């Protein structure tokens, strides 16, 4: 996975899987993520 400033990211084959724990792939579409969030309502 990758992180910038205070943002997180990883391949769709990790962030969606779990390997993101230490993703280091190249190909494949990347994505972003953060330390939990949750909706404002539901
Ligand atoms: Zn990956």
């Amino acid at each position: 996975m990758v992180v910038i400033n205070g943002v997180k990211y990883a391949c769709d084959s990790c962030i969606k899987s779990h390997k993101a724990a230490q993703c280091e792939h190249n190909d494949r579409p990347l994505k972003i993520l953060k330390p939990r969030g949750r909706p404002p309502t539901t």
